[PDB]
């Protein structure tokens, strides 16, 4: 935690989900490779549920939520989505409830297979891609304020300018463990909020760091228009002027969710040459952008990957990897 | 890392896989419940593969192999196994090619699955019985090393003398994060090679930690032979004097691999409450064992439960958990 961030951070109520500081580790190979030293911080060890980048933000959401409150939250995502049964089973640790809006092919495998195992509540409705069940979570909201059910309704991925500060505590953590000085940052982009948090506190700490995102999905005019908006706000609640947005590649395939020899060559690579896991959906395909810009001289020369969890993807479309390689 | 147990260890030739101390943390809700203080110790995030308690056994393991020259890595496990997927990645990892005598099911998932994923070669022997799987490995052996190759077997569960100081190493690294004295550690025992060395360390450290493993398999013969004489020929490695045995409850609820409802219910408890995954075959009946025998106080004030990973299982198995709720 570096001495200004902190000093910024420390007026939010956030509960804490995380007892160490998750590690940042060198990996040889990826590096002969590629030719550049790519640094890994495990993130996917933050430690709650299946880990990864959303437990750092339940702390500022979930924080603010046991404040107004509030006894039942309600969150959307994918199917599989992490986030969701991430949010969900947080939830119920505090002594909350929870309600999952979900979007997709019902299948009884990854995270939806740990949805109900953990007994969390599950909410299908066969709705628009944009992740507009950000819609049925209102209503849904609604009906329950109209009980007196005080409800807690969080944005795809924690995109909240509140759960933005998750990272923008990050980079403080990146900062007092960092014994490389890093040219570049990657991280998958799904919501916007990991890059968000990342680039408030890089812009904070005002570091010569360059904020790369690889986007995972969706990206036409809202997901680089959105995001500035999203690091504004998140600055106006710090109360702090932006140091100009960061980059964002696009390296999703085309749509969300889809499974490539690419994202899946890049799965078994990593695994296989450093013992690490990534999955087909989210960073897989970013540890895969990562190469490519690498090679292409557009990274620097020292590159910290943020791995962001996602270990339930592997298992969830781990037959489709399968028959592409 | 203890100063006794750092000298006794000196001379053992490590491939250092474990970056950092796997963190200790205090479940509230589950202490408040069972009457008392339960800590976890988190080995299910060492790095490796799906983490676990193998990644340890496999620094001196793979260190063992590499100081002798060796090319193929081979060892056994049911097709589930956490070891015989981890061990392979390891090994694939250090240039060692690896293959697997796994027995069981060709089903596709759990860590079947990732096997096969991560391009790992399998020989499912249908020989559905035991760990007599481990002829037919050192026959493949055989048969590869009049050629050349180098083949390097590891026991079931890499429970062999020095494979097992990874745990030993393990006392040593909690003896000193922990500001904390416990009356009891757990850990599962299958294969019981952890517990051998858990009991290694104890009995060099000397306090009144007691070892306490939960059986999660029918606590068969050899078992009960062959768990002291590796905890032996191990304690003539370092060339200290074993001080006397470890504590071993039976809690296979019938056999190795059974998943009852009580399995999955102290899944969804310690999902739901503390917020962390357990496996059905291993972890998730350790446990299970640890709170029966702590409300009859049988445990101390003070338990360490280690947790040794397995959530590959989970996914594998997450079908008769879900008909179990
Ligand atoms: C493994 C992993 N890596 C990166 C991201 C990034 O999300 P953000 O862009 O909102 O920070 C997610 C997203 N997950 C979401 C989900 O629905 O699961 C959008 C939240 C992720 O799960
Ligand atoms: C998740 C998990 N927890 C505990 C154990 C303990 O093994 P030991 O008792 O032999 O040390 C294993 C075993 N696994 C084996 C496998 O077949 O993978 C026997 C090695 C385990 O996987």
């Amino acid at each position: 935690m570096h001495p200004k961030i902190f000093a910024l951070l420390a007026k939010f109520p956030r509960v804490e989900l995380i007892p160490w500081e998750t590690p940042i580790q060198y990996l040889p190979n990826i590096s002969r490779e590629i030719g550049a030293d790519v640094y890994i911080k495990r993130d996917d060890l933050t430690g709650l549920g299946i880990g990864g980048n959303k437990i750092r933000k339940l702390e500022y959401l979930l924080g603010d939520a046991l404040s107004k409150g509030a006894d039942v939250v309600i969150t959307v995502g994918a199917v599989h989505s992490n986030h969701a049964f991430v949010t969900g089973l947080a939830a119920k640790k505090l002594g909350l409830d929870a309600i999952l809006v979900l979007r997709g092919k019902e299948e009884l495998k990854g995270n939806y297979l740990l949805d109900k195992i953990m007994g969390i509540e599950t909410r299908v409705y066969d709705a628009k891609d944009s992740f507009e069940l950000m819609k049925y979570a209102e209503e849904i909201a609604e009906e329950l304020k109209r009980e007196g059910r005080k409800p807690y309704v969080i944005p795809p991925g924690g995109a909240s300018p509140i759960g933005t500060l998750g990272y923008v505590r990050a980079v403080g953590e990146i900062a007092t463990q960092s014994e490389v000085k890093f040219d570049s940052i990657v991280v998958a982009a799904g919501s916007g909020g990991t890059l968000a948090g990342l680039s408030l506190g890089l812009s904070i700490l005002n570091e010569d760091i360059r904020p790369v995102g690889i986007a995972v999905g969706r990206f036409g005019e809202v997901m680089t228009s959105k995001l500035d908006n999203l690091i504004k706000e998140a600055a106006e609640l710090l109360g702090v002027k932006v140091e100009v947005r960061p980059e964002l590649y696009d390296y999703s395939f085309g749509e969300y969710g889809k499974i490539t020899g690419e994202v899946a060559q890049i799965i078994r690579k990593v695994g296989t040459r450093e013992g690490i896991i990534l999955d087909p959906v989210y960073t897989g395909k970013a540890f895969y952008g990562l190469v490519d810009l690498a090679r292409k001289g557009e990274l620097g020369e020292k590159i910290l990957f943020i791995h962001t969890g996602g270990i339930s993807g592997t298992f969830h479309y781990g037959d489709k990897l399968l028959s592409l390689l």
